[PDB]
């Protein structure tokens, strides 16, 4: 599920 681990990069700043 790599369109999670991109999700959560794109949360953090």
């Amino acid at each position: 599920d790599p369109q999670h681990l991109r999700k959560l990069l794109q949360a953090a700043r």
